[PDB]
């Protein structure tokens, strides 16, 4: 499902109209309404009418109406495409997704700048580019062309740029001969698989797009200011991209260990899956970036036996919780651990809560964990309660949030040899993604000092290659770039 299907500027009206005259029955496509930012859209045809299905997301999954809850817009639709009778509309009612109506603007696009001079497109390719790095811009010449500018080199020995013309004619695409392509997009994909050759032997190879969001750190101030007054556009260019991630959830679909998921399709890959060796299955993953992260859902009563199995197996040292255990009336998470004071038995494994530390934005307990029948297994974790994330949105005071974020830190690395810090919230890739990927962020600042580059987008993409949906909206995304900022900001 290659986010062909989502459309990120089009109107309902339009959507209708494409569905209708370039749709068939069956055929569909996703867009970001406009009733409400952070809602999108599926717009299915049936019966040669159109029905539109919402879908919101505040930040903890994607909540399909009528229909189940997924961890990435990819993923809900691949889910649809392969179970037909599921998606229902009014009752019972079978609506099938079986046609992608793909989308020929090219905005979303890695490649894709426009508003861009031959000269300008050559200082960023030879600022930030290698061998194969391209970008396509709009001609300032002869206005609706287009132009792919590459960079040729090999240290990756310098060398070149290369402009070539690309012609729009009648609403279609070339590079002065050839195939006619729908879109730039096409084009693109047609010269990456089949690279232009020069009439003198360089190929023109289009390897990777040029780097738009790598920035040096110290900067991040008028990044933010640059993105204050299209935040909107990064976020979109990355979820075009989650297509990618398609992997493997076999384990977490096994009828064993469906009830052990708070939410059926909110599943961790096969391939970073934590796999308990003490049955093997709980809903986390490993997160390797020296420090790394399990991160994981909120227990469920069935389930807190084999988180503290997991803790234990990983050596965990640090547990971070970023939800109270109920909100609006729902529960976010189980009670995984005894009263202040108290032992108890969960399964083989044993805890007592030695003491609790009461802060206003959190509460840390001091637990000590060890094996029933085996002292001297017996270690020491450390539960930080966030318990002030707000009902909708996230912080607005990046003050506690990096006070609390440098207090984990900090006994995380007091503590010789011990593992993964173990992050949760409900679904646990929410305020769970946001979290870590800040955490990684920070700690790339706090080493290489404030003169390091860092990369959001890309980061997230890293993360989210190891747990499906890890950062699931804007608002969190705008958030990673403030609590950045702050922390550089006071330094
Ligand atoms: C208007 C400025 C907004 C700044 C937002 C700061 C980051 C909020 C999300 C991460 C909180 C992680 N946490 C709380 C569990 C440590």
């Amino acid at each position: 499902k290659s986010r062909r299907w989502f459309h990120p500027n089009i109107t309902g009206v339009e959507a209708e109209n494409l569905l209708l005259t370039r749709g068939v029955d069956g055929s569909f496509l996703a867009r970001p309404s406009k009733s409400n930012p952070g809602d999108l859209t599926l717009s299915v045809r049936r019966n040669g009418a159109v029905t539109h299905i919402k879908i919101q997301n505040t930040g903890d999954y994607y909540d399909l109406y009528g229909g189940e809850k997924f961890a990435t817009l990819a993923e809900l639709v691949q889910y649809y495409m392969e179970h037909h009778g599921q998606l229902k509309e009014k009752n019972g009612d079978v609506i099938e997704l079986k046609y992608p109506l793909n989308c020929a603007d090219p905005t979303s696009e890695r490649w894709f700048h426009g508003h861009l001079s031959g000269k300008e497109a050559e200082k960023l390719l030879t600022e930030k580019g290698k061998h194969g790095s391209f970008l396509v811009r709009e001609s300032q010449s002869h206005p609706g062309d287009f132009v792919l500018s590459v960079r040729t080199g090999d240290n990756d020995g310098k060398s070149k740029v290369t402009h070539v013309m690309i012609r729009c004619q009648e609403l279609k695409y070339d590079v002065g001969g050839g195939e006619r392509f729908d879109s730039l997009t096409d084009l693109v994909e047609h010269y990456k698989k089949n690279p232009m050759v020069e009439t003198l032997g360089t190929v023109l190879q289009l390897k990777q797009p040029l780097n738009t969001t790598r920035i040096n750190a110290a900067e991040i101030e008028s990044r933010v200011r640059e993105l204050s007054k299209g935040f909107w556009e990064e976020f979109e260019t990355l979820q075009q991209q989650e297509c990618k991630l398609l992997y493997s959830r076999k384990e977490g679909q096994r009828q064993e260990n469906k009830n052990k998921n708070r939410y059926k399709n909110i599943l961790p890959f096969d391939h970073t899956r934590v796999v308990l060796h003490d049955s093997d299955y709980i809903n986390a993953n490993i997160i390797m970036p020296k420090k790394s992260y399990i991160a994981t859902q909120g227990c469920l009563q069935n389930t807190v036996n084999d988180f503290w199995r997991m803790v234990f197996q990983e050596n965990s040292r640090v547990i971070v919780m970023t939800t109270k255990e109920v909100e609006r009336g729902k529960s976010k998470c189980v009670k995984y651990w005894p009263d202040e004071y108290a032992l108890k038995e969960y399964g083989v494994m044993r805890v007592r809560n030695v003491k609790e530390s009461a802060a206003h934005d959190y509460t840390l307990r001091e637990l000590k964990l060890s094996k029933v029948g085996q002292g001297n297994t017996e270690r020491t974790v450390w539960q930080y309660h966030f318990r002030t994330w707000p009902d909708h949105g996230v912080p607005s005071d990046p003050g506690g949030v990096l006070d609390f974020l440098e207090e984990v830190h900090h006994k995380q690395e007091s503590i010789m040899d011990a593992g993964p810090v173990v992050v949760h919230c409900s679904a646990g890739i929410g305020r769970t993604g946001t979290f870590i990927v800040i955490d990684i962020l920070i700690d790339i600042i706090r080493e290489k000092g404030v003169d390091c580059d860092i990369d959001v987008p890309k980061t997230i993409q890293m993360v989210r290659s190891q747990r499906s949906g890890m950062v699931q909206t804007e608002a969190q995304y705008r958030s990673i770039y403030m609590a950045v900022q702050h922390y550089i900001e006071t330094l």
